[PDB]
């Protein structure tokens, strides 16, 4: 199957590159390899970008 995460708190992007995003959306990380700031797609929006690590949970 795909795993997928949940967002424990609302982000609202402080970068250009990041997404914004509601707690409770359902998020797929797409690439990690950069750190704590992740590169995520809401399952949820439709929309992309980088996000805070610490703001999700595994589904």
């Amino acid at each position: 199957g795909v795993t997928t995460f949940v967002a424990l708190y609302d982000y609202e992007a402080r970068t250009e590159d990041d997404l914004s995003f509601k707690k409770g959306e359902r998020l797929q990380i797409l690439n990690s390899s950069e750190g704590d700031w992740w590169l995520a797609h809401s399952l949820t929006t439709g929309q992309t970008g980088y996000i805070p690590s610490n703001y999700v949970a595994p589904s």
